[PDB]
Parts: structure tokens; C-alpha cells; sequence
């Protein structure tokens, strides 16, 4: 296919003209970053929170209903990667950047000062809380969007975009009009941020691991860690070959080092403490759902307003922001699957890893905490992690293998972040240029370098401050994808000869109504 | 035209009287034996009526997810009479009303001011959660029990529109017109008349606290409510009895059109951003407090709860089961042709949401009020709590008088929709009933509630509250046969009828080779 | 013929835990001390995680398509009628841990409360007590009695435990060395937690007649005289060879339950009893996930010691019960589906138990508000006697519930025994009368053991050995879910689309392979 230029252009555009705003007038992005995030909670916590829950609602009635046994293909297919093969898959979706940097972290600062309408000190809120932000709503939001482009591009054969989702209620014309464009540019703008959120906690967190380890210096996080991990792998694995041989490594490494971090926390650590906070994280998330859920400005005698901008509705925009991405991603490995299936297998597989992630390490932090170790130090979230491996025996090894799989993480999310973006800027190609995708991942990586740089010291709220920021028209765009995917299931080729024959004798018995009203 | 059943009508009119002759010459007499009712009916069966309010929510849940969601409200194959969004439009008619317009502010910021039993006073999401817990799904799970009856009873199996005609699975053909059914049929009549007294007492004693604060009239007087009550009377038997089915339609368009004014006049004038934060926050709250308030009981905060609850959760549910023969016929009448699982759940969600966001706008703006400094309590008189809220905002002068308004058309549309039920019952369940029937039946709900606001003194709300209680009381347990009559009707459906047949031949099968190997050894 | 190769294990630990209790009691109760100490620091985790997951797995399997299955044959009817079956359901269970735990349970939850939890709290001391004997308990048995009925009627194995996991281990496995540790592992179980019962049941029968003033105070004789007397009255029941006195204990069991419930429940505190019944619904469901999710750091990590006191010891029990409830739930559920299987067994009991609590928990806890109290020395044992005491006419009703305990500890032990000697007699229904009371037998023996080797602390040493003895059935019961799915998934009805998906989902791989391959030029 063709290259999308006018899609690349206005997001392009936009993409500049960030990057150039927050390098050369930091203060003045800053200021906006600011005054936005104010405008934005203060005006639209209720959408995020509201519309999180709904998304969650939304795909369990999906899943429970008669659309489940639809099947993403041709009817009777079956589907092409084995059942163990595609849940190990969905590793590469979930956020090991996100979890490698706040899985110490929320659990942690959740316990100490505790949340709006909670006292202090208080493990099974801290668990839940952490479990509430992790689990099924994130999920939820990528198997609505996940199973629209798959309806759209397996059952109906569309092309693998977002906007292809939006054909129901916009028809073709809207499709490929002005409307389409839109939407297309708004799901890569929001991928753009949603990763750039990533690349920044990434990098922030690999400095703070090399001053750790004591092998470190002031502009490492812009002159080696994100130029190196940017430069020296990504680009060489894409514009080299289709297909550089290193992503499978990596992604191969990831979950070997992942699972090789977690067991030595899990085994050094504290081993009883978190097995009994498995079932206690489980039940405490199950009890405190609904109460999460309807936390808001107005919560805790209207001063939960600076918390949710801090921490929830953080979350429910950065979730927002990785939907196109990574339900792209769920969409090309889920080929065959039925919804039902597909919506049991997103929504509960990696709600049990990060279930199980958040009990080892905020478990063991949380147990340092009660014991009288405080991990905490200086309280910056980027150093909570290394002070926890360092606070084991044979800790500083585990700690390099920390930085490690935060580079490899890097080079991962960037990389797949890229590839999708790429496909939504060639027509919905599979197999997108290696140079768009290039350069979709330098933009990437430049805009979450940007936004680091210009927080400076407030590094991490200016993150998320633009991240809540340039998540708020994507929104919108995943409410209108519900209606557009139930639109789109319901108008299924099975449904139609039943639904021709509703139509009929409705319209029989409402003709029969009107001439007795006439009588 | 199908003969008028006297021996239902002189029953219901004959306890209407007395309750009128014995409420307007004997005050203190009656005022003194509705709190004696009151406190025996609370203390002896406040337990059944908290447990059942939420058994009905259970069993219309699993009656719609179970494999009689499939089934029709018709012949086989049947389709809807209405589309899907006038039926929406139309069952926002024989809702409250007068209920909505009166509690919308009072009763979300009585329980912030207040608090309520097991929790502490200045709680948003307390307050919101325990005023939807009254407004959303049990009532309209009790609404869905009694209509799912008569729907199933009236157009799957050709039945009279009657609520004895419901149990005829219970007690069969002879049992309906037998006396049983004429005393189902008696206590439909009665606590229709009493739960529309009800929304009538309290739209009247609103308009009149509208037009005390609107300096129309000095003082709400007895005289007052009295002219109040004659004046809106008049106007519904006019209506009636002009035999025209244009005006009350007209009404009922100006009813949604002025509720939807007021709303989106509060909405927009009032804290649109706390009015948005409290819809999540409400409906979280709700269902995380859901089985909290549900195991509520006069055991609950170490035995403190029961005049709370007879002052709130009680009353609310007697009078949402006294509305349930008429909201129940209603709802019946304009769901021909849909299935089960589709009556059930938009009658369930759809009205659940319109009172989510009622109670929002009016109950978030007083909180709001209050969180500030500003507190439209005043004197604490519930009746003047909505004209409080529109003239502490801006263009409120005008606001509460199309408040007034729309409570005048509310008063109108209500009285005669519950009328036209109640001649229906009295006419062996003749769709559209004879003019005069109506007419009295109206007026007889009006002097009843006209009765209970003269009565109670400066104790009105008291008294009504009271008196519904007593007179929803024997319907609770209608309600409940009507449960298993349901249950019975759409087992023995046309559809199950084989296989059912094949597992009581295997049964008996079994049964037999059991008993002969017992025989054996 | 006898499988010596599981009686001979079986008897050789029990006889070896009777020796050391009796011989050397100051060395058994120190083992068992540091055994509960260790058990339950390391496992509580596993306990609590996998009595939640039973309810969970056994839901979904009831919801699932699984829950269409017929237990038999297909088009096979039960053999027993819905009302035989759903009495059938009394006899497995639990009545002498009722009685013991009928008002100590809510008592002491309302004067001490609960981790995470303030004390005087009617509302978690009646939902954790619903907690421990509602739906985990039955999720356990209704898992077990649905494997054993699957494997024994729709494939046709032989009833035990280790043909069940046949899925799993194969023939091979299952007449292997593993199969006859399962069976060796199941009958340990039965014989522990039948020994508790009994033991519990040896000493509320010794508190009782100290209470009636027929014994003086207790001694080790009198305890060893009640064992004597009530397992010499069963020995004669089974050698016997007629079950007709068995029977008639049976009936007995339940008229007098029934007469005692109804008698408490009459002459107590009815209207408080009645308000309690939905509050502790409604509190069980609100706090279900809260109470599940407690650990051993839990309120900041002090619920170590309550949950082995309480909640551990309830799992333990429970899942050491399970192979004779699901026996016996087995035998009784033939020709069932699986979906109505599970939703009877589950919710019958449920309520059951529900009942029976807030009748006895609810008049101590009334009690106790009202000024007078029944703990007196604090005593689990004379609890319900002091409640039976402090009602008119408990004179004659002590003695009615001992007559009670005694027709339990029979009942309870003959049907123990019957099982055991089916496990082992290669699962012949037909068990040996010799081996049945030999199994009865060492089941009164060990249970006299730990109440002597306990003393004066019997009741905690009676509750550390059964921890102990049910840790290792533990995983038993956990494998028995992984052998369940595989018998469902595997099943006649479904292999032919098994293998159609199978087939396709081969040509699906091979076809994105060389589709891959040829992409890789
Ligand atoms: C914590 C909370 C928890 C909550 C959990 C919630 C979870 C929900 C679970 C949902 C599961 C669904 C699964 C089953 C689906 C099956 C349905 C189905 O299709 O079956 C057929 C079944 C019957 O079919 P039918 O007989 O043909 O029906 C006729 C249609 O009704 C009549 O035809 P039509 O005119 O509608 O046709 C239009 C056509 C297609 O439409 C078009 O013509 C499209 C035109 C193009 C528009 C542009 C689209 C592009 C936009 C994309 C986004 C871009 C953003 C960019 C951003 C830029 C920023 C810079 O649409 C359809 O196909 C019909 C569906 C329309 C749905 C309307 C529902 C509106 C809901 C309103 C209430 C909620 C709002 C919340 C507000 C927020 C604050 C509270 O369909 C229906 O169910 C239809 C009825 C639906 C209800 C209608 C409600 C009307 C208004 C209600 C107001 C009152 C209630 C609200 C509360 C009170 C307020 C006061
Ligand atoms: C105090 C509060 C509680 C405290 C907490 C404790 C918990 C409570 C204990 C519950 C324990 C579990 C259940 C044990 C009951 C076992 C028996 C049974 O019903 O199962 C066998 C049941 C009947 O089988 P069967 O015994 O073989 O019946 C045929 C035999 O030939 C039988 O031969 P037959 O055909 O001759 O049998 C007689 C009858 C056919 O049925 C019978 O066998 C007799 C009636 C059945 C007993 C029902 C027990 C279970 C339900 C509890 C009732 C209260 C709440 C639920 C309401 C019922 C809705 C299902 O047929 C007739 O000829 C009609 C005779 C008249 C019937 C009664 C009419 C009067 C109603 C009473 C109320 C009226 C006014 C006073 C108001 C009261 C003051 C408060 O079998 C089935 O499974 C059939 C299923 C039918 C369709 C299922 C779909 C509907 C279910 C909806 C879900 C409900 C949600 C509730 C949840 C709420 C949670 C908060
Ligand atoms: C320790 C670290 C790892 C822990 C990770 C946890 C893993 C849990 C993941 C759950 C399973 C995901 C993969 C499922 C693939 C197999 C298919 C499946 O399970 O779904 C079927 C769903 O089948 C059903 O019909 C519904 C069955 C319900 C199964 C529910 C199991 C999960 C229960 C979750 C409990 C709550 C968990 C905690 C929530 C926070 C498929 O339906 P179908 O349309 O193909 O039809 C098949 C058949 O005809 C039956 O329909
Ligand atoms: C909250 C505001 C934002 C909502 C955003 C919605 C986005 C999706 C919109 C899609 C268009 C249709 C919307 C209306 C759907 C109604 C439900 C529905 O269709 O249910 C189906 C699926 O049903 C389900 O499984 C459940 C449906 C959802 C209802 C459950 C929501 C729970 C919410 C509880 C909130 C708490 C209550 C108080 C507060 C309101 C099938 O039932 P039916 O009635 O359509 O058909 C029945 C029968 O087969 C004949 O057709
Ligand atoms: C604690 C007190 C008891 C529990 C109260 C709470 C209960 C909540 C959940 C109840 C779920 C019941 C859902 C029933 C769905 C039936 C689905 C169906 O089609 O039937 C299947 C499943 O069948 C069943 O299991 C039927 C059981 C229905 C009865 C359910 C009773 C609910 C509880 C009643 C007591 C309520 C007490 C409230 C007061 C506290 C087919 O199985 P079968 O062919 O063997 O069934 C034969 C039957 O005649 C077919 O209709």
C-alpha cells in the first residue's frame, strides 16, 4: 500500500512542535503542561473515571453475551498460534516498564501515606489500590479496542485501522473523508505519547539504577540513556532487515529476566509474607472494586482531586493512550480465537501476572516498611527498586540484571510501538516501511526525552502531565468505538436473517398500532 | 364492555371512605393509630420487607438470565408494537414524578447533613449510594416482577389484565374468581389508592410551599392545600370526563419536556463539575454499599436503626409496592411482543439511570451548597428544600414557577394514569374503562391524600409516610405469592412442555428401579 | 477382597497416633504444638487461597456448558425425588459441629471481633460465621462428590478417590503406588476429621451432663465412659447387619434439630432472629471478599493466631471431611446434572446453616446487648447449654440436645465408617460389617485420644491434629479439580468437536508456518 500523508503530516506536525516547545522554551511548556493538566482534571476526571469503568462493564457484558461465540475469521476457523503460545505472547503487550518501575513504588507510597478515604498503614488497601490500576480496567480498555480491529479486519476484511473500526457509524464515506483522517491521527498521536510516557519512567529509572551501582553521571539520562538504548539497538533492529533476529531475542529475554528477577525477590524475600498477600491482594482488589471505581474529585470531602490527577486519572490516560498500540498488537495474535475466549484470556492472564508482580516486590517493600527497613530513602519513585535489591543479600548482581531488563524493555516497547505506528500510517499495511517506522520510533523516543528535560527536577509529574493532557481526544475515540464495534456485531452476517425478520413483523405490529390509533 | 365488578368495587371503596370519614372528623384519633401501626408493622415485619426487597432483585435477576429470557410477552415469534425509543420515552411516564421532585434534593442532603445508621455525617458518597439504594433497582425490580406477571399472564396465555389472573397457576381458574382473586384484586385496588395518595400528598404540599416562597400566597394553610388539591382535581376531571385522549398526552409531553428544563436548568446554572464528578462517584458508591445497606436491619449499629429505617427504607418500600399494580400494568401494557431478558432489563436500567442522574444534579447541588457555606436546609421543612435550591441560583425566580408547573402536570398526569389502572381492575380487566369509574377512582386517591395532609397537622409527611406503610403492608406478601406464580406460569410454558414430560417419565423410571433394588437386598 | 495394601498404612498410622497419645501425652501435644505452628505459618496462605478458589472453580463449572452434564446415563432422570434428595443433605454435613459451634462461633466474634474489625459488631460476627459454613465447605464437597459421581456413573470406575484421577495418572496410577496413597491419604482424612467431630461431640456431651448436675464435674473417666457407651452403641448397630436403628437415628437427628431450632427460635428473641437472618445475608455477601482476602498479615500482621484458631482449623476440617461428604453426596446424586448438583448442594446447606446460626448466634448475641451473658467461664462447650438454661423450659431441652449429640456421634460415626470400609474394599458398596467397625472403632479411638492427650487445652489439641492430618489431603483436593476438568472436557458429548477443532487448528499452524517461511525469503 501507499504511505497515509496526510495522517503522517498533522501528527508529525503536532509531534514537532511539542519536541520543539518543551526542548527550547521549557518554562513556557511547562506553565502550559500545567495549566492544561488543572483545566483537563478539573473538567474531565468525570469522563476518565466514569467511562473506566464503563469500558470494563462494557467488554464483560461482550464477552457474556451472544457476540462470544462469534469468531475472530471465517466461521468455523480455527485459530493459528496454540493456546500456550498465544497467552506467553501477551507478555510482550503488558507494560514491563510501567511494572519494572512502580511495582516497589505504589504499593509502597500507598501504604505509608495511604489513599483519599483511607487511614495510613494499611496493607490491604495499598495492595488493592495498586491491583485497582493494573489489572482489569487497563485490560479492559485494550480488549475493547483490540477486539474492534480485530471484527474489523478478520470477520469483515477491512483495512487494520482504527478509523476501518469507525466504518459502521461513519460508513465509507467518513471512513476515507476528513472524519477517518481524524481519527487515524488521533490514535497515532496518542500511541506517540502513551510510549514516550513509557521511554521517560525507563530511562529515568535505568540513571537511577547507575547511580545505584555508583557508575554514573548528571547528563546520562539524556546524552547515554536514551540516545544508546534509541541508537545503538532499535534503529540497527529495524532499518537493517524485516526482521533483525534481535527483537525475538529480546523479547525472549525480557520474560527470562522478568521471571528470574521476580524469583529471586520472591525466594531471597520474604517468602511466607507473599503467599499470604496473593489471597489477600485477590480478595481486598475484589471488596474495594466498586469503591475505587467511584472515587472522585468529590471523594474524601473534595480533596481527592490532586491524588486521582496523580495517580488514577494518570492512569486511566496513559491506558487510553497505549489503546491503539496494543490493541493492535492482542488483534494480530488472536486470529481464529472467539471473542468470548479472546475477552477471558486479555482480561485475566495479565491481571494474574501483575497481580502476582505487585505482591513480590510491593509485598516484600511493604514488609521492609513494617519490619523497620524503610526502602523509601529520599522517596523518589526511580530509586525505590534498587534500594529494595540492594537491601537482599547478593543484591548488586540483581540490580545490573534490573537495568538490563529495563534497556531491554526500552527496546521492546519502542520497537512494537514503532511497527504499529508504521502499519497505521501505510493504509493499514501489516508489514509497514522500516524507514517510517524509523522514524516514528525517533519521534517517540525524542518526546519522552523532551518531556524529561523539560520537568528537570519534576521530571515525572511533567510526564504525567502531558501524557493526561494528549490523552483527552483519544478518549472519546475509544467511547465511539464501543458504539461502532456494537454496531458492528450486531449487523453480523448470522444476525441478519433473524434480524430481517424482527424488522418485518415489528414494522407489521407498528403499522397495526398506527391504523387502530387512526380507528 | 365487560360488566363492572362490584364485589371489588365496594370492598376498596368502602375502606377508602372510612379512611377518609375517619382521618378528616377524628385527626387525633387517626393520627395516634397510624403511629400504633406504624410501630407494630415496622418492629414485627421490617425484616420481611428488607429481606424480600432484595429477594425481588435476586429472583428478577435470574429470572432474566435464566432460559426464560427467551421467551416472548405474546404469541411466538412476535415483535415489539413500539420502537425501541418511544418505549423508552413512555416508561418514563408511571414513574414518581412528584416522588423525584420532592426527594431530589431533600433526601441526599439529609443524609450528607444527618448522616445515616453505621456511618458518619458529611459523606458524599454515603448520602448518594443510600438515596440511590430507594430510587433505582428495587423498586424497579418489584415494578418488572409485577408487570413480567401480568404481561406473561395477559398476552403469552390470553388472560384477563388483572393481577388475579397472575396466580391463576397457583390456584387455578376457580381460585381467580373465586374469593381469593377478589381479594388480590381488593388489595391491588387499595394499594394503588394509597401509593398514589401518596405522590398526590406530596405534590400538593410541595406546590403549596412553591407558592409561599413565590410570596403568591403569605403562609401554606390548610385552606391552601385544600384550594391546591380541589384546583388539580377539577383539572383531571375535566380531563377525564371530556372523554379526549389529547390533553393528557399533551400533559405528559409537558411533563417530560419541563423535567427535562428544570434538569438542565440546575445542571447548567448549578456545579456542572460537581454534578459530573458525582455520577461515577454515585453509581461506585452504590454498588460497593449495595449488600451493606441491603443486610440493613433494626439489629444493624448495635440496634439502633429502626426509626431510621421506618422514617426512610421502610416507608420507601411500602410505597414502591403500593405503586406496583398500576406501574406493573403499565409497564405490561407497552411491552407487547418483547422478550423477558429485554422487558427486564430496560425496565430495570433504563429508569435506573434517569433517577442515577436526577438525584445527581439536585442531591450533588445542595451537597455542593452545603460544602460552601451556602445551606438551602433553612427551617428544615423537606417541602420548601427544591424552592431553596432554584432561588439560590441565578434565573431561579421564574425556574420555581415552572417547578410549580410541572408539579401541577405531574399531579394530573398521575392521578389519571393510576385512575385508568384502577378502573381497569374494576372492570374484570377491560383495557379502557368506563369514564365515571375512572373519574371516582381519581378523585376517591386525591381526597385520600388530601385527607392524610389535614390530618397529620404540622405533621404531614409523618402521617402519610405512616399510613402508606400500613396500607402497603398486605400487598408485601401479594408480591411474594406473585413470585412463585411467575415461577410457576413460565415453567408449565408451551415450549418445555416435552421435556419436562420425558424427565417425569425417566423419574419415575428411576424411582422404580431404585425401590426394587432396595427390594432386593 | 480387602486392599491390605491401603488398611494396613492406614491402621498402622493410626494406631501409632493412638499409642503416642495415650503412652506419652506430653510428647504428642509438644509434636503437635510445633506441627500447628509450622502447618500453619507455611500453609495458612495455600488454605485461604484455595478455599476461595473451590467457590470460585465449582461456580464456574455450574455456569459453564460443563453444567448441562447428567450424572449417568444421558436422559437420566435422579432417582430420588427433589425432596428426598434436598433431606438427604442433613445426614452429610456437619450436626455436632453445629451444636458446638452454634453460639460459641457468633459469640465470641461479637465480644472479642475479628482481625481488621472493631468488637460488639452484630454484622461481622454473624457474616464471618457464615463465612466458615456456608459456601467454602460445600464448594469443597460438592468438587469432591461431583468427581467421585462422574468417575463412578458416566465412566463407570470404581468409587474411590484414586479412580478419579484417572485423567491424570491412568489406569497405571490409579492400582499404582500414587492411587494407593490417595486412598491411603483419603481414609487418614476421614478418620481425623470424623475423630473431631466425635471428640467435639464427646465433650459438649460431657458439659452438658455437668451442666444437668448428673455428673458432679468432669474427669478423663467420664469421657472415656461417654466414648465407650456411644461407640459400644454403634459397634452393635453395625454388627448388627440391619440399618433400620441407623435409619431411625437418622430420622431422629433431624426431628431433634428441628424441635431445638424451632424451640429457640419460638421462645428466644423471634423478631431479632428474624431481623438478623437478612442482615447476615446481606453482611455475608458484603464482606465475603473481605473476609477471603484475610491473611496472616492482616491487620497488621496479628490475625496469625485468630486464623489458626478459626479459619485455618474450619479449612482444615473441611477438607479432611471431604471425602465422605463426597461419598456420601455421590451416592445420593445420581442421574443429576451437574448444574443442579452443585447449585442444590451448594445452596441448600448454605441456608441451612444460615438459619440455624442466626437463631443460636442471635440469641447469645441478644443476650449479651440486653445485660444477661452465657459465657460464663468461657467455656466452649457450656455455651449452649447456658443459652439453653436462660430460656424457660431449657431444663428438659439439655437434655434433649445431649440425647442429640449422641444420635450425631453415632449417625455421623456409621456413616464415616461405611465409607472408609468402601475405600477399603476396592470400593464395594457392599462394605465388610468387620472392617466397617473396625474403621468405627479406631475413629472413637482417636478421637478419645486427642481429647485425653489435650486435657485441660482438649479443644486445641484436638483442633492443631486435625490441621495436621488435613494438610496433606490438601493437595488431594486441589489435584481433584485439574482430574474433574479433564473427565468434563474430555466427555463423549464433546470429543467429536474436540477433534474437528483439533484438525483445524493443525491446519491453522501449519498454514501461518509456511506462510512464515515463505515470507522469510
Ligand atoms: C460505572 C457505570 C457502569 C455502566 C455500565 C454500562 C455498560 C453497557 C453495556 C453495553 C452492552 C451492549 C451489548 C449489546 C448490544 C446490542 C444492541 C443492538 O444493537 O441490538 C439492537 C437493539 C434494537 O435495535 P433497533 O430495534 O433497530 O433499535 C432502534 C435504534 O434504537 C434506533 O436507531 P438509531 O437512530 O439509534 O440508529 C443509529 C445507529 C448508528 O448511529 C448513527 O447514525 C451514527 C451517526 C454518526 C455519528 C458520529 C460517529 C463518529 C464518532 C466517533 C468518535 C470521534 C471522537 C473524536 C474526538 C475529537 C476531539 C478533539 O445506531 C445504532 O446502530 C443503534 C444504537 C444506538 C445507541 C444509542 C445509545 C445512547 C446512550 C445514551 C445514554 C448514555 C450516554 C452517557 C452520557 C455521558 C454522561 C452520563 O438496539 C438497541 O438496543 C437500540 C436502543 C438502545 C438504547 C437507546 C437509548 C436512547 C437514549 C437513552 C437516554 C436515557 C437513558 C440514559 C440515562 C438517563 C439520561 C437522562
Ligand atoms: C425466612 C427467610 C430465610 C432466611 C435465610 C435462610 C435461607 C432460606 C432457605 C433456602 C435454602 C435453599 C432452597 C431450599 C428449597 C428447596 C426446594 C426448592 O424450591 O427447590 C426445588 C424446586 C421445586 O422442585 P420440586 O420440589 O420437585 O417441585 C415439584 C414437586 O412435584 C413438588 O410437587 P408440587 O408441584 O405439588 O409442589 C407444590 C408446588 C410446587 O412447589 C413446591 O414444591 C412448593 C413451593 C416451593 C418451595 C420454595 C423454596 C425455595 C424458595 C424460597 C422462597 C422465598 C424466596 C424465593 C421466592 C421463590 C422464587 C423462586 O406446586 C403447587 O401445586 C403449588 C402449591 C403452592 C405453592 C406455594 C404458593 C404460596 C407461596 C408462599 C408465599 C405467599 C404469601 C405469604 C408470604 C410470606 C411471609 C414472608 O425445583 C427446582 O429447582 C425448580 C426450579 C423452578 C424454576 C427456577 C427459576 C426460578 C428461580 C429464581 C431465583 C430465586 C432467587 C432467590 C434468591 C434470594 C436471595 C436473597
Ligand atoms: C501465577 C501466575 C499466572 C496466573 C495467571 C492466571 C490465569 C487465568 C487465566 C484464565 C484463562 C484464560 C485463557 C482461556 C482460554 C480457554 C478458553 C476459556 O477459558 O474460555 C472459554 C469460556 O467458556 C465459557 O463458556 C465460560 C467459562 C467461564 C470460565 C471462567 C474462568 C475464569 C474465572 C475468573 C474468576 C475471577 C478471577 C479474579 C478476577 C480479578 C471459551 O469459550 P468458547 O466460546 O470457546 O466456548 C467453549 C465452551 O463451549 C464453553 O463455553
Ligand atoms: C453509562 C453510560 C454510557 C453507556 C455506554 C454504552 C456503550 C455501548 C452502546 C451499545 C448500544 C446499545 C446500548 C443498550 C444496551 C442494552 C443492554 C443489551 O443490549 O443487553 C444485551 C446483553 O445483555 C447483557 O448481558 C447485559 C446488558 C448490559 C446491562 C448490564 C449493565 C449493568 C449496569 C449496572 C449499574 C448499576 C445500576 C444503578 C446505576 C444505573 C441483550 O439484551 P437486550 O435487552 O438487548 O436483548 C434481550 C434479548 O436477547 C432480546 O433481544
Ligand atoms: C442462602 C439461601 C439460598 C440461596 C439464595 C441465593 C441464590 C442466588 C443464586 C441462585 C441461582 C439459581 C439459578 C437457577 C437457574 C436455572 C437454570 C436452568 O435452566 O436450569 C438448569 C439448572 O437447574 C437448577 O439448578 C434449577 C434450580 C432453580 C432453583 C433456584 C433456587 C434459588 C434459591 C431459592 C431460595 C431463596 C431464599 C431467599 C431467602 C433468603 C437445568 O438443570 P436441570 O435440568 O437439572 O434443572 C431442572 C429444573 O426443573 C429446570 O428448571
Amino acid at each position: 500500500a501507499s504511505l497515509n500523508w496526510s495522517v503522517i503530516v498533522p501528527a508529525l506536525v503536532i509531534v514537532l512542535a511539542t519536541v520543539v516547545w518543551g526542548i527550547g522554551f521549557k518554562d513556557s511548556f511547562t506553565n502550559f503542561a500545567s495549566s492544561a493538566l488543572s483545566a483537563v482534571v478539573d473538567n474531565l476526571g468525570w469522563a476518565f473515571i466514569l467511562f473506566g469503568t464503563v469500558f470494563v462493564f462494557f467488554i464483560v457484558v461482550i464477552a457474556a453475551s451472544k457476540f462470544g461465540t462469534i469468531r475472530l475469521g471465517r466461521i468455523d476457523e480455527a485459530p493459528e498460534f496454540r493456546t500456550v503460545s498465544w497467552i506467553s505472547m501477551m507478555f510482550a503487550a503488558g507494560e514491563g516498564i510501567g511494572l519494572m518501575f512502580y511495582g516497589t513504588t505504589e504499593p509502597l507510597t500507598f501504604y505509608r501515606n495511604g489513599v483519599p478515604g483511607h487511614d495510613e498503614h494499611n496493607v490491604g488497601v495499598a495492595m488493592s489500590t495498586t491491583m485497582f490500576h493494573w489489572t482489569l480496567h487497563p485490560w479492559a480498555i485494550y480488549a475493547i479496542v483490540g477486539l474492534a480491529i480485530a471484527y474489523s479486519t478478520f470477520r469483515v476484511g477491512r483495512k487494520q485501522l482504527l478509523s476501518s473500526a469507525f466504518v459502521p457509524l461513519i460508513g465509507e464515506k467518513g471512513a476515507e473523508g476528513w472524519l477517518g483522517k481524524l481519527i487515524d491521527i488521533l490514535a497515532i498521536i496518542a500511541t506517540v505519547f502513551g510510549t514516550a510516557c513509557s521511554l521517560g519512567l525507563g530511562a529515568l529509572q535505568i540513571g537511577a539504577g547507575l547511580s545505584a551501582a555508583n557508575i554514573i553521571e548528571d547528563p546520562s539520562d539524556w546524552t547515554i540513556v536514551g540516545i544508546v538504548s534509541v541508537l545503538t539497538l532499535a534503529f540497527i533492529f529495524s532499518a537493517i532487515s524485516g526482521v533483525g533476529k534481535g527483537i525475538q531475542y529480546l523479547s525472549n529475554a525480557n520474560m527470562v529476566l522478568a521471571a528470574l528477577l521476580a524469583i529471586f525477590v520472591f525466594v531471597v524475600g520474604p517468602t511466607v509474607s507473599i503467599l499470604n498477600l496473593l489471597p489477600g491482594s485477590i480478595g481486598n482488589y475484589l471488596s474495594n472494586f466498586f469503591q475505587m471505581a467511584g472515587r472522585t474529585a468529590m471523594s474524601a470531602d473534595g480533596t481527592a482531586g490532586e491524588w486521582l490527577g496523580s495517580w488514577t486519572i494518570f492512569y486511566w490516560a496513559w491506558w487510553i493512550s497505549w489503546s491503539p498500540f496494543v490493541g493492535m498488537f492482542l488483534a494480530r495474535i488472536s486470529r481464529g480465537r472467539s471473542i468470548r475466549e479472546f475477552i477471558l484470556g486479555v482480561l485475566l492472564v495479565p491481571a494474574g501476572v501483575s497481580t502476582v508482580w505487585f505482591s513480590i516486590f510491593g509485598g516484600t517493600a511493604i514488609v521492609f516498611e513494617q519490619n523497620g527497613e524503610s526502602i523509601w530513602g529520599d522517596g523518589a519513585a526511580e530509586e525505590q527498586l534498587f534500594g529494595l535489591l540492594h537491601a537482599l543479600p547478593g543484591g548488586q548482581i540483581m540490580g545490573i540484571i534490573a537495568m538490563i531488563l529495563l534497556g531491554t524493555f526500552f527496546i521492546t516497547s519502542a520497537d512494537s510501538a514503532s511497527t504499529v505506528m508504521g502499519t497505521m500510517s501505510q493504509h493499514g499495511q501489516l508489514e509497514a516501511n522500516k524507514w517510517v517506522t524509523a522514524a516514528w520510533g525517533v519521534a517517540t523516543a525524542a518526546i519522552g526525552l523532551t518531556l524529561l528535560l523539560s520537568g528537570g527536577d519534576n521530571a515525572l509529574s511533567n510526564l504525567q502531565n502531558v501524557t493526561i493532557v494528549a490523552a483527552t481526544p483519544f478518549l472519546f475515540v475509544v467511547i465511539g468505538l464501543m458504539f461502532a464495534l456494537v454496531k458492528d456485531l450486531s449487523n453480523d452476517v448470522i444476525y441478519l436473517e433473524y434480524r430481517e425478520q424482527q424488522r418485518f413483523n415489528a414494522r407489521l405490529a407498528r403499522e397495526r398500532r398506527v391504523h387502530n390509533e387512526h380507528r
